[PDB]
């Protein structure tokens, strides 16, 4: 504008991210987050952490509306319906922007500076994740072409993770979840959804002696999320975890 | 942005999408929406009257709530890092000013003025008290002592219509009571104005338990609220919703 470029030190701009969610600002934070993410140094755990919860409420605000009025889109009798078909198509837009602003972060920047395996397998779940919203919401052809580079994501994320990491681990535990997921609501494999969450969660359970207190809480509540699921299956406090 | 030919939205298209945006809890949309409906002049239905303010206590809210977090952790820093809150807080008042400020503009250039029945006038007068009241919230010195007293004679005003007007069990005049007794325990530092007005409005709201009837709900549910009030005051983290 007209300032004078006493811009904000990277250390600053997470005291403010920080700040942003306390203050239940998140479209700030996630801000704040990417911006420090374009400096191009390799985000610390608490960074990263930082910024994926950031952009897990902003995302998740728009999820909640679009299915909010693709609802209402749907329960309707005449000229109110296509009022909702433009509000939801308005939404869907705002949707794409995140996703993609996210998609890039984890291209030009993230994806390629993982130091360790555990960093890698993190934002390869985080572009699984993100190309899986834009799925839900993808156009007839689209579709089938984004929600199995949602797929190649998630699948590569939980190959490095079997080699490499503790099944203990929240970031394997919470791939987990949310590739369980994906074979359940956007591939309609109940079956696959439903091996994969059991295989993770008993593998899981064999080695609670390995689960530190540090992560406990944490993986945990993954577990029983997987195992909650599990029971549904047969028979979302998860914005606040990065995992 | 600019690449749009006059078929834009109507009154109606307008109001059938600020409800979409109160079930969606875009409540920046929505009040962008009743924004525009108001601004084309005409005086507000219920309906739409309710869907504005709603709209606006949303918006508002929302933003009071943070400035009120980012204001605590400003003091429980007694300390770099508190020039940061402090920056973020100044951020957060301006945004807040601005809502207020073409809030407080609809009601001059437009509501009030079209207030037909006594009724409206009271609504939109108490509004008025209220969105000043917010901006009294964050003042500094030099501007507070005429933004306190903008709230005052507009909450004064809507006082003496609605007791001249109304029943007392009249949920209107009953959450006039309660936002005039929060003005003055809050911002006056008036303890027992406020008790004292709290009390009264909750009483001769107990007389006429005659003027029912379901409205009633809505006349019970401000008298729990002057009473909570009440106790919080005259006993040893007031509410926000």
């Amino acid at each position: 504008l007209y300032k004078k470029a006493g811009l904000m030190d990277k250390n600053e701009l997470v005291q403010k991210a920080k700040l942003a969610e306390q203050a239940e600002r998140y479209d700030d934070m996630a801000a704040c987050m990417k911006s420090v993410t374009e400096q191009g140094a390799e985000l610390s755990n608490e960074e990263r952490n930082l910024l994926s919860v950031a952009y897990k409420n902003v995302v998740g605000a728009r999820r909640s509306s679009w299915r909010v009025v693709s609802s209402i889109e749907q329960k309707t009798e005449e000229k109110k319906q296509q009022m909702a078909r433009e509000y939801r198509e308005k939404i869907e837009t705002e949707l794409r922007d995140i996703c993609n602003d996210v998609l890039s972060l984890l291209e030009k920047f993230l994806i390629p500076n993982a130091s360790q395996a555990e960093s890698k397998v993190f934002y390869l779940k985080m572009k699984g994740d993100y190309y899986r919203y834009l799925a839900e919401v993808a156009a007839g052809d689209d579709k089938k072409g984004i929600v199995d580079q949602s797929q190649q994501a998630y699948q590569e994320a939980f190959e490095i993770s079997k080699k490499e990491m503790q099944p203990t681990h929240p970031i394997r535990l919470g791939l987990a979840l949310n590739f369980s997921v994906f074979y359940y609501e956007i591939l309609n494999s109940p079956e696959k959804a439903c091996s994969l969450a059991k295989t993770a969660f008993d593998e899981a359970i064999a080695e609670l002696d390995t689960l530190s207190e540090e992560s406990y809480k944490d993986s945990t509540l993954i577990m029983q999320l997987l195992r909650d699921n599990l029971t549904l299956w047969t028979s979302r406090s998860m914005e606040v975890v990065p995992y």
